[PDB]
């Protein structure tokens, strides 16, 4: 028994494509036998997505519904996989495998979908220490944030509070928003970025990041939250 | 100056949902002016979507790009984010924010948009133990797996290696696999299930994942590497 696979590849973002399963050495129309696919995105585990099997009955993952059909055609006695409107998330190894009346035996040798608009390039990363930071009302603050590349002074701070939208601070590295309290201020080295609060105070405790617009696609830092002792 | 948000929701997979973004105190086709919206994963930063000018410049990340457009509507002073083939990576809550001639500013409130089909239960989780370790060729290993509800015996072991498709080992908790070497045996213990190798061949260095089907959704463990000292 071999199940032989094919189809997959590099595909744009909302874009579809069929992988196919065919079925040696045995039908796909016997009694007892079903087709089920598995995924495992890039230095993953293994994601069950559907299951069909020879009498019709079949189950899907809810990362899959509305979006893949599963089916079993008995004339080419071969199972496909219909991907639509596909997704970043989607990025990964698709297995089909052999079910049998319950385990997953004789597996195709999978293939792989990336799902992509992009270039060969990557996004700039913006990474912010500390990840969160313990204070006390009065206490001088200090967040910083690098970007993965130049951004020049193109760096905005924003604060989050809780349930909250986030509220811009400063804007284009050290320009203070009409309306923040004079206590926020930003600066930069040529190597990193800081935002300052010289004087802590009570409704200053939130979660603060950093945002570069020196290109699109814009990017934020992963946020500090500045927490209370 | 307000944006005023509106829609998002609960919507199964595949759905589609428009969010609204009503401008207050400014007009959207002033020259300068630019709309973005930003999504924030519960728990998670944030993660720019799109921004579209009054000139009618837009960008897209590749998250969205294919599924989702966005829009301005000079005659309502609103705009929008229509949102197509939704996905359960999709759910987090959604804001609108004004942009000028760049920093975000006049956030929106959010909204939250979470995609799901499921009913308010959990999927069964499967943990294994432990999630790597080092052996020799010769060394008894055990690997441990536990589901988070009673799956009575209904577990399955796989071996995978680098490049290779999963291959069954185990089924029914005790049940070798035909052609398996007999060193790999399984048992439960009630609260647990063991794979043992009673003395590992070098062809045994491989990742290991049990998987239940009590139920659907089928569900794998993490996987345990089982590495070279």
């Amino acid at each position: 028994v071999q199940l032989v696979e094919s189809g997959g590849g590099l595909v744009q973002p909302g874009g579809s494509l069929r992988l196919s399963c065919a079925a040696s050495g045995f039908s796909l129309s016997t009694s007892g036998i079903g087709v089920t696919w598995v995924r495992q995105a890039p230095g993953k585990g293994l994601e069950w997505l559907a299951t069909i099997w020879w009498d019709d009955d079949n189950r899907y993952a809810d990362s899959v519904k509305g979006r893949f059909t599963i089916s079993a055609d008995t004339s080419k006695n071969t199972a496909y996989l219909q991907m639509n409107s596909l997704t970043a998330c989607d990025t990964a190894v698709y297995y089909c495998a052999q079910s049998a009346i319950s385990a997953m035996d004789h597996w195709g040798q999978g293939t792989l979908v990336t799902v992509s608009s992009g270039g060969g390039g990557s996004d700039i990363q913006m990474t912010q220490s500390p990840s969160s930071l313990s204070a006390s009302v009065g206490d001088r603050v200090t967040i910083t944030c690098r970007a993965s590349q130049d951004i020049s002074s193109y760096l905005n701070w924003y604060q989050q509070k809780p349930g909250k939208a986030p509220k811009l601070l400063i804007y284009y590295t050290s320009s203070l928003h009409s309306g923040v309290p004079s206590r926020f201020s930003g600066s930069r080295s040529g190597t990193d970025f800081t935002l300052t609060i010289s004087s802590l105070q009570p409704e200053d405790f939130a979660t603060y990041y950093c945002q570069q617009y020196s290109k699109f696609p814009w990017t934020f830092g992963q946020g500090t939250k500045v927490e209370i002792k």
